[PDB]
């Protein structure tokens, strides 16, 4: 029935057009509070985010899922304020990414489970704001710690009904190892979204996961250093495949009958401290439409390539509603 | 003239007996706010700290230096509240230890200098509370990033007069490489305290740095896993040297004419999430006196060993005052 947002619970019908993998800011635990000037100022950052969210809203976007975890420097008060100002629903996350501090790294699977449930049931910090999704990540073979995270995510998800979303090194087929772990925990593939999936050209790897019931996240659409090949850091981060190439993978899965398994996003942000300095400048040049890139550019492109409008609606409205809706096992 | 504390500035005379390397809680950036229950509750942690601090105060302690950096999970609001409640002065720190997040790891020396100056001049977070010391760390051969930290710490120190205090792998003689970098930045050894120095028996190493004008921090006095050796984790962390063995290093240095360069502490805490679970329990059992260990146990021991009381007063009152006073070159 309900999905938790930074402003409280909403009905499924209110979610509307939803972007499933985004961020307001990409940072580190405690960073925004300790060194806000890094982003100009907190106020500057929020203003930027409000502007961008209002542009997306104008394009039809009603809800965004900010997959920033504790270690991505998620600031739930920042999220609640921009959500309120832009009038865009924002779903917050729990989980752990690739930069856990010692206090997290030394924890057992049981303790991590506890922390995840806490964020989901009790709320984040002392705000009472509850997480609506669990974010995990691997980059190649899972380290022993990552395996604990994955198990903990599965158990919290089994207890709550809240979905799991991941970061993958698609090219290395991480999705298959993640699936194996999740399944070993009893987790249903339909509660899981294997992200950054458009980062690969191997459709066989994709279709195989889709066939198992997993959701495939094609969330790096606008990421391309194409024409920027002169920037080591940019090219390393964004890649050299064109946005068109990534978008056609959406059509490809549709064509194979997996429309119900597709989730699309931009993986955008408004501030980014966990990388080289001034990186935002480059991204903003690369994708001036920011989070509105999907509705403004991708939808129309697909339409033109022959994808029927309703299919497009099912992908951006229906699939996400199903995914987000907390669902308990048999 | 004045030293910055979490409740504001104090004059040097007001510092009195000062513990130079301690912590209220050993954690990680954002952890306390995100998972306070890991420590029972924020309240419980706070109550535990107030009692401990009141007990040290009863023993004569007037000021403590909490060397918790951003990456140690320093919560200045927590510090301000326990300080007020126990009536003990608390000096806060800036710097970086060994668990910096990516957002910090990717910064240049210039950016890091700016961040340290911010905490010292403008204040921590939005509190307006200013740091009165810079904490840095190495663990054997410095890493490239650690070299950047040390240089930025040096620069912030040269611009503000605030001292620098370090964590070393004493056994590995880290202090030597630290000194080299600081000196390469033009920093006076007298603005530096090389910590965890009682972690080693090498007096040759210690008198060498002392002879150079550096302050020697003997702050692991009560750390010992003797009898607790059935515990790998505790042993790894505490070592197997007795507190008396560490305490005698103090007497040794005094004997060599380095009384003015010694700074003693306990390196205690009331919460500890950055290690194995339940480690506190073990520590509390090893040193039930907590921060009062120094005045209750060490001072009398040294006295009994022949050290003059006045000397003891110089080490615990005079030395720290001089070290802490912001001093420009
Ligand atoms: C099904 C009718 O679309 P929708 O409910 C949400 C929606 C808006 C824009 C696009 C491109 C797709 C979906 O329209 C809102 C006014
Ligand atoms: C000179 C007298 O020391 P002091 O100023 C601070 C002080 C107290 C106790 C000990 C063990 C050392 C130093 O005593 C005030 C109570």
């Amino acid at each position: 029935d309900r999905i938790n947002t930074v402003r409280g619970p909403i009905t499924i019908s209110e979610a509307g057009f939803t972007l499933t993998h985004e961020h307001i800011c990409g940072s580190s635990a405690g960073f925004l509070r300790a060194w806000p000037e890094f982003f100009g100022s907190r106020k500057a950052l929020a203003e930027k985010a409000v502007r961008g969210l209002r542009r997306a809203r104008a394009a039809g976007v009603r809800t965004i899922v900010d997959v920033s975890t504790f270690d991505i420097g998620r600031d739930v008060s920042l999220l609640a304020e921009v959500s309120r100002a832009a009038d865009v629903h924002i779903v917050a996350a729990t989980g752990l990414w690739f930069d856990p501090p010692l206090s997290m790294r030394l924890r057992s699977v049981e303790e991590l489970t506890q922390f995840f449930l806490r964020e989901i049931q009790y709320g984040i910090e002392d705000t009472g704001i509850r997480a609506g999704i669990i974010k995990v990540a691997t980059t190649g073979k899972a380290t022993p710690f990552q395996e604990l995270v994955l198990k903990a995510a599965a158990r919290a998800s089994l207890a709550t009904g809240v979905p799991v979303t991941t970061h993958t090194a698609a090219s290395q087929r991480d999705g298959e190892q993640q699936a194996a772990i999740f399944e070993s925990e009893g987790l249903s593939p339909s509660r899981v979204c294997i992200g950054h999936s458009d980062d690969t050209d191997d459709l066989s790897y994709l279709t195989a996961l889709a066939a198992r019931g997993y959701l495939i996240g094609l969330d790096h659409i606008p990421h391309s250093a194409i024409g920027l090949e002169d920037n080591a850091s940019a090219s390393a981060l964004l890649g050299i495949r064109s946005w068109q190439t990534r978008a056609l993978l959406i059509k490809a899965l549709i064509d194979q009958g997996y429309m119900k398994q597709i989730l699309v996003s931009n993986d955008w942000l408004f501030g980014f401290s966990s990388y080289v300095t001034n990186i935002m400048d480059v991204m903003d040049r690369v994708n001036p439409d920011g989070m509105a890139f999907i509705p403004l550019r991708v939808i129309p492109f697909l339409r033109e390539k022959g994808v029927p409008q309703e299919t497009l609606a099912g992908i951006t409205v229906t699939n996400p509603a199903r995914f987000l809706s907390p669902t308990l096992r048999a």
